[PDB]
């Protein structure tokens, strides 16, 4: 199934199925997984829009250490890729962190390029204490095991989905403390340089259409958030779904597909 392609310099893997007109998806994960975050979802994308699947420098099959990288990286590897394959204007579909990248790519291109992203349970607001903890706790090389472990619990709540349980169980090995620790520096110096991922919204030059899907932070400000910047923002828009995961393309792949399918009609 899956292919590489040498792209400045490094092997970004990907795969690419799906043949009909129009805009293409892109799928993006978060740190430390790979384009298996889109299993669930991919037989339903790739039935509407050719899909592309994208990994981080780093995150395919080859596991050897790269050298240090962050969000411009991110950016840049994957429109790399997407121009070896002559792909013209495509939808990010992102997970969780991954929209910063996502958000970056749309920054750079333009929205003709890129006329819509959709961004997948990214925290919204200003990184809470706890968060700034475990994003700490991630860069020190003597209890990175334990930050991961706290953060992992907090994504799958109580869940009973199996789909959720295998893939940050058994589908997302083969990393350690090199990549977490730079999740953890990447992360934080995009919360400390832009406030929000809101707010890098706000800078965008011109604005696409971006859509939040999220199940996880409980529900009550954080929707009133939303519902603010929906109404100061035509272009941003957000579906709450009912999961009990920070994985709501693993958890609810149908859902998020048909929204993604939405967010492209209407752009
Ligand atoms: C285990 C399976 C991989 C899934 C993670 C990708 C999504 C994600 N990664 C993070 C990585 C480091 C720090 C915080 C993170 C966070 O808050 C996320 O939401």
């Amino acid at each position: 199934m899956i292919t590489t392609k040498t792209v400045n310099g490094v092997q970004i893997a990907f795969d690419d199925q799906g043949h009909e007109p129009g805009p293409v998806f892109v799928t993006l994960s978060g740190w430390a997984h790979d384009l298996r975050a889109y299993d669930g979802m991919l037989p339903y994308l790739r039935a509407a829009q050719r899909t592309v699947r994208v990994c981080w420098r780093g995150h395919g099959p080859d596991r050897n250490l790269v050298g240090d990288f962050g969000i411009d990286e991110m950016a840049a590897d994957t429109i790399g890729l997407l121009d070896a394959l002559e792909v013209d204007s495509f939808v990010p579909i992102a997970h969780s962190h991954g929209g910063w990248a996502a958000l970056e790519i749309a920054d750079r291109l333009g929205a003709q390029r890129v006329p819509a992203v959709m961004i997948l349970d990214l925290i919204m607001t200003p990184a809470p204490r706890e968060f700034v903890a475990a994003l700490h706790g991630i860069q020190d090389p003597e209890r990175w095991k334990e930050g991961r472990d706290g953060l992992v619990q907090s994504w799958l709540a109580g869940t009973t989905n199996q789909a959720v349980l295998d893939h940050v169980r058994y589908d997302s090995g083969g990393h350690g403390f090199d990549m977490w620790a730079r999740a953890g520096r990447v992360i934080d110096e995009a919360y400390r340089t832009w406030g929000s991922p809101m707010r890098r919204m706000e800078a965008l030059a011109e604005p696409c259409a971006i859509r939040h899907v999220f199940s996880h932070p409980k529900i009550g400000e954080y929707d009133a958030l939303h519902d603010d910047f929906a109404a100061r923002h035509p272009w941003f828009s957000y579906r709450r779904l009912g999961g009990e995961t920070a994985f709501p393309g693993i958890e609810l792949p149908q859902q998020v597909a048909a929204e993604a399918i939405d967010l492209l009609a209407g752009a």
